[PDB]
């Protein structure tokens, strides 16, 4: 009953943040095995960040100017190396906590769990999407170096690490191989996002689970066809709808009795009218940071 | 930057969650020092609790009758008791995992965090308020016995257990102690939850953390009385504003410069006129389950 936006168990998260302050920047580091994962612009200062040679900023650096702090512990960093936009820092005691853990890098319209930190120390955690612009819309304040995250049976599947604001007020970050997602920098200058638009397969799963919780009133009598819908959804900024989106929103379709296209058809009504004045599942604006999977795995 | 529904951490409650079954129930227990607190339902059937006499019922139990796991590990059962709708099961092994915590009843308004599981196993996070009515409106399918929880330093503060749903299809619980939020019973009955209102002082506190954000459209030029502001609230269904609520809205006003009472004048205009197409922190409707003290922390 009820469905609410709902993020993974951190416990086994918590266990690897750890504090790393280079000069005057202190930001969040990812502690696995005899690793401590962080972004490299830690390295910059203020002025560095106008225009950063990273190259030459991590040459002038030692090892001992890396200070390290899980909890009460200090650890010593013994090597530092650049991986792409990821600061790598090698330290002489593995993670008694390390978890069963895998890097992968996910698609525009997916989600996962972000553990905001500062200082090291966990402050909460939250649910987001990776936006089809590749930014995300979170609580970001110091929390440069927090991860995302997914947890896949028991094994934990980084996925982001935030590194900046970007004058809009959007957040971008990189994998935890250090590629960014989008066409960011980290560097301080203004950057374009590109235009955002609505992640379709989404909604579509979110208005499958107002019908499986019994919020109906927006089911019409019609179909349509992919061809038809997409014309329809280009122009109010929606993701164009593929045959995978479709074959992907099966499990649902088969739940409730609606075909897909079905529910494409009142989605496409929805756009056209609007809602005039009503809620779906307590909200009058259609949700689009469901995934298929997530509506799947909470109703389940 | 940017403002969402935040969870705490639940790394200290997931090395607490056990699994207890009695007979063909199985539902979720907390497992604390020597003792697994769960819903004392679990040792009726379902012709049981249409009518549930629970000293009779647990008088007829034996202790080899409830099967408690704690992943791979059996939990043998020594001792059962009944703490008000809540069954202690006291068991051979102290959880090694028991974080410091402490047993607290909440108010009305408050919120927390619910981790959700099945089986004895995490599922996700969340946080939640508890409403005026004393209901929750939650995500729970095999999800009695998860509980809500706060976080104060480095002590976990329990406060929920979930129960039931209403036949409302709206959550009834009890404290850790066993004590019912509401006038809910732990009985198949038809059970009538009040008229909910909103949380008056929880919608002045997101509107300080849209105005923190930058989201200020709704501001204007008046200022109110506590009393006027209470004529017009209590036309729309919002809890009065007293004067406490006032003063615990105090930092917010001297971070924004904005007095309580004049975004009270904002929150009346807000009410009469509705938003007019526009949205506050994407929003569309006005937020009610963040606390002051949630605006604080998050934005601190």
């Amino acid at each position: 009953s009820g469905f609410r936006k709902m993020a993974f168990p951190s416990g086994k998260v918590e266990g690897c943040m750890v504090q790393v302050t280079c000069g005057t920047t202190t930001l969040n580091g990812l502690w696995l095995d005899d690793v401590v994962y962080c972004p490299r612009h830690v390295i910059c200062t203020s002025e560095d960040m106008l225009n950063p040679n990273y190259e030459d900023l991590l040459i002038r650096k030692s090892n001992h100017n890396f200070l390290v702090q899980a909890g009460n512990v200090q650890l010593r960093v013994i090597g530092h190396s650049m991986q792409n936009c990821v600061l790598k820092l090698k330290v002489d005691t593995a993670n008694p906590k390390t978890p069963k853990y895998k890097f992968v890098r996910i698609q525009p319209g997916q989600t996962f769990s972000v553990l905001a930190c500062y200082n090291g120390s966990p402050s909460g955690v939250y649910q987001c999407a990776m936006r089809p612009n590749f930014t995300i819309k979170g609580s970001f304040l110091g929390s440069c170096g927090s991860v995302g995250f997914n947890i896949d049976y028991d094994c934990v599947s980084f996925c982001y690490m935030h590194h900046m604001v970007l004058p809009t007020g959007v957040h971008a970050g990189t994998d935890l191989e250090g590629n960014f997602y989008g066409p960011f920098v980290d560097r301080q200058t203004a950057q374009a996002a590109g235009t955002d638009t609505t992640i379709t397969v989404n909604v579509l799963a979110w208005l499958y689970a107002a019908v499986i919780n019994g919020d109906r009133w927006f089911l019409n009598r019609f179909t349509t066809t992919l061809n038809d819908f997409n014309l329809v959804a280009m122009k109010y900024n929606y993701e164009p709808l593929t045959q995978d989106h479709v074959d992907i929103l099966g499990p649902l379709s088969a739940q409730t009795g609606i075909a897909v296209l079905d529910m494409c058809a009142s989605l496409k009504e929805l756009l056209q009218n609007g809602m005039n004045g009503r809620t779906i599942l307590g909200s009058a604006l259609l949700e689009d940071e469901f995934t298929p999977f997530d509506v799947v795995r909470q109703c389940s």
